[PDB]
């Protein structure tokens, strides 16, 4: 009902979980498709959840920045910055043990998400 | 809607992971007073799902069996046996690598789960 059955629901969104592996903008396109977008964190909440249901790999998520320009989500809002990005690289993802940057041509699994309903 | 928005949803099923360390008996009545009860196991998606929402430290989940009987999951249906459990001790206990028994008496992170809606 909230999400799909295959989906993850929790904190009023919906996850879905790579099983294989792609660029930032490859797989931003993969969660386009569904209506979704390379996860966007709103909480610490909803950080945990992530690092934990990404599992021990690194997993793409939404956060990117253009060269001169600030981090921005997937879905084009602006980043508030509640969360340091570690790194020098353009493009984030997360696994357990870490929130990090990382060349967003490296292929990793990914995480997509989307509201509720 | 479909799930407390501080529980997971997932393929018909709601899920509480707790953050402190209880017995089998003791982990169970706390998700008994949710409503719920020591996670019930039944297809493959969700154990894959549960070694990942666990983490890295081992977590109760609903099979025991008392002397001389089955296993039987923490809800009293009876285990179809679809999965092996490893080990000599009577309660089942999974993490990312692994699903398998240890004595009940052990105080280990659990997780619950409970039927959507
Ligand atoms: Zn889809
Ligand atoms: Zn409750």
């Amino acid at each position: 009902s909230s999400c799909s059955e295959d989906w993850v629901g929790y904190q009023r969104k919906c996850y879905f979980i790579s099983t294989v592996k792609r660029s930032w903008t490859s797989a931003q396109n993969a969660c386009s498709e569904h209506g979704a977008t390379l996860a966007v964190i709103d909480s610490e909440k909803d950080m945990n959840f992530l690092k934990r249901y990404a599992g021990r790999e690194e997993h793409w998520v939404g956060l990117k920045k253009e060269p001169g320009h600030p981090w921005k989500w997937s879905n084009g809002k602006e980043f508030n910055n509640w969360f340091n990005v570690t790194g020098s690289d353009k493009c984030v993802f997360l696994k357990n043990t870490e929130v990090s940057s990382m060349e967003c041509e490296k292929n990793l699994y990914w995480i997509c998400n989307k509201p509720y309903k």
